[PDB]
């Protein structure tokens, strides 16, 4: 309850919109857990203030600062900035277990049953199914684990150039051990797989609990007609935008005054 | 040994080439098991004679014939012809356990350790990871299972229009039960995933044991330069063609006389 939480990350204003929509969807589906968001100084004060309303806790992380434990690793591998910031989710020891969710995900149903899982539980990644997608995962905050992950990032880095390669390298028993750590694909449904693999989606896609907006074009990069309630050339994108239009935009207007 | 086998299928001459290359690769990597191939009457006598040399057993199946158990189901769902023919692999009761492999796969290393698995074991399919790819799977021949599969094909059909949808529908506990039934992706490596997802491949692709040539263009649809030993605009395609050029073509020439 109080010691369990959903955790996300925003490094800029664009992703803050996603985090705001994500946090709003979790509230909409009545989660009994806390909502936390990791933010960087590059996130504007207005976005930060909106995050303070949606989330129960807003944690500031600045790996560009010499006083950060990951700063030194950043100097060694500067392309891992976002990955190193994300790794700070393991530093949230005020929580006993968390579900990390990237800011480009969207909750369509209550997913509190994920807290029944153990670290590290995650859904299979499309493309290379023997690796888990790092967009949604159940983990246990721990300083020791954080230090071990930083160590791997420093010595080996990431084979994907992002957090997914590093996480799969560290939690390498996932593919061959414990089927319970394989979260069903509906808990992290790739937007690509939906519009791409039609037959499979038509058969199981109605059970989708979480949609992960992948690819270059993010939800906030689309144009949304407020009258017809649809994006321009989409059900999931329309849900994202309905929440953004209904709950997020008017919230951001509260500060103009 | 004698009661265990690798099983494939050829419904035409094009796929017979693939079956010949597949069977040759299994011999090349010294399998201790038998090699069986299901063939239809549409396969020419010359291809059939070549199959008789490569494989230990060539079984003829003709679902277009009224005397076939699947014929009636074919009349009801004529688009399932190939699927119904493939299902006859369960009718090979002379074997206690088999590894089915589509004719468009290629073995790069001995995979006899697959016989340690139980029905139904298969690798995750890219695209919709919660479904297994039906290109490579461990099963147990049984008349009862064959009848149950025919029944599902008749009543429900296939959500994918092919054998994969039907097999996943019948063996539906795969995604959530027994991690041992999840064959590592290297035992059925999608050719698409290789040329598509580069980072992941560069990291684990060297361990590939089986390559599955997916997409519209099959290996036999490419042009191969015998001098430079390479296909025209590829390592795996070149291996396929080296086997085809070295072992298969000269075998097919034995019959011209």
């Amino acid at each position: 309850m109080t010691d369990q939480a959903f955790v996300t990350l925003t490094t800029n204003d664009a992703y803050a919109k996603g985090a705001l929509v994500l946090g709003s969807s979790l509230k909409q589906h009545r989660t009994s857990r806390r909502l936390a968001v990791l933010t960087t100084p590059q996130v504007s004060d207005t976005m930060r203030k909106a995050l303070e309303i949606v989330f129960d806790e807003v944690i500031t992380v600045d790996i560009l600062d010499s006083g950060d434990s990951a700063h030194l690793t950043l100097m060694k591998r500067p392309e891992l900035g976002v990955t190193l910031t994300k790794l700070h989710c393991w530093s949230l020891t005020q929580y006993s277990k968390c579900v990390f969710m990237d800011a480009d995900t969207l909750v369509l149903a209550n997913i509190d049953d994920l807290f029944e899982r153990e670290e590290l539980s995650a859904a299979p990644d499309p493309g290379w199914p023997d690796c888990f997608n790092s967009g949604v995962f159940v983990y246990q905050p721990s300083v020791e684990t954080y230090n071990q992950l930083l160590h791997v990032a420093s010595e080996q880095g990431s084979f994907s150039g992002g957090d997914q390669g590093l996480l799969n390298t560290f939690f390498n028993s996932w593919a061959t051990t414990d089927i319970r750590k394989h979260l069903p694909f509906i808990y992290n449904l790739s937007s690509i797989s939906i519009y791409s693999y039609l037959p499979a989606f038509k058969a199981f896609g109605a059970n989708a609990k979480v949609v992960h907006f992948l690819g270059q074009t993010k939800p906030w990069n689309y144009t949304y007609d407020t009258k017809t309630k649809s994006v321009r050339s989409p059900q999931f994108l329309n849900v994202w935008w309905d929440i953004f239009t209904t709950s997020v935009v008017p919230l951001l207007q509260q500060f103009g005054l």
